[PDB]
């Protein structure tokens, strides 16, 4: 595995290593507003993150995760489209070298300054490795960030990265309450898709955020810092790690709002 997000080792080449980065099922994809019709089926979603107790923040050389202890059902997501539970594991982002660049989804063409996804497994699978073999295995929550007014409960993640420049480091990160990082409303858009990133498995439920939620420039320019290298080597800004979008194929948006 020596993927990455450059012209040598970027998504135009995963298909080599990850065949199923040409599947059915693959993500992200662009939202068409006008196309994803209501669906009036959808139970309310419920995100419970009240007991999220958070551990550690890991940059792994792709982004950098802020990892859960999801040994029990402390933080979770159900309802929406999703049948069962779904605990928290972690959340990520992915971001650009502009602000009118990073999102993974788009809407309408639309590409924000960042996305983060917010990872979840179904405890009828009992782990993550198990769940990531199911077609209905992880749920992940998309929020779009654009540049505007800074989101003060983002900081703490911000103020920490100065520690954790380099792939392969991580540092203590107890307390952190992932309430902040929400928008006002939970409307959404669901569809069937993958992981996007290798191995990039069918595996996932897609609940993309239709609001936004503003970061500061500066918040945004400190992700820009972070390094895809590990120490002592050729700095490598960590910026651009997102995947396109990809063929919807025989796929169908349902939004949950009228
Ligand atoms: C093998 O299981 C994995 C591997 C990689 C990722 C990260 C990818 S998948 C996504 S969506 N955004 C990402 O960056 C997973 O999600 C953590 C799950
Ligand atoms: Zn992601």
């Amino acid at each position: 595995h020596h993927w990455g997000y450059g012209k040598h080792n970027g998504p135009e080449h995963w298909h080599k290593d990850f065949p199923i980065a040409k599947g059915e099922r693959q993500s992200p994809v662009d939202i068409d507003t006008h196309t994803a019709k209501y669906d009036p089926s959808l139970k309310p979603l419920s995100v419970s993150y009240d007991q999220a107790t958070s551990l550690r923040i890991l940059n792994n050389g792709h982004a950098f995760n802020v990892e859960f202890d999801d040994s029990q059902d402390k933080a979770v997501l159900k309802g929406g489209p999703l049948d069962g539970t779904y605990r928290l594991i972690q959340f990520h982002f992915h971001w650009g070298s502009l602000d009118g660049q990073g999102s993974e989804h788009t809407v309408d063409k639309k590409k924000y300054a960042a996305e983060l996804h917010l990872v979840h497994w179904n405890t009828k699978y009992g782990d993550f490795g198990k769940a990531v073999q199911q077609p209905d295995g992880l749920a992940v929550l998309g929020i779009f960030l654009k540049v505007g007014s800074a989101k003060p409960g983002l900081q703490k993640v911000v103020d920490v990265l100065d520690s954790i420049k380099t792939k392969g480091k991580s540092a203590d990160f107890t307390n952190f309450d992932p309430r902040g990082l929400l928008p006002e409303s939970l409307d959404y858009w669901t569809y069937p898709g993958s992981l996007t990133t290798p191995p990039l498995l069918e595996c996932v439920t897609w609940i993309v955020l239709k609001e936004p939620i503003s970061v500061s420039s500066e918040q945004v320019l400190k992700f820009r810092k972070l390094n895809f290298n590990g120490e002592g080597e050729p700095e490598e800004l960590m910026v651009d790690n997102w995947r396109p979008a990809q063929p919807l194929k025989n796929r169908q948006i349902k939004a949950s709002f009228k």
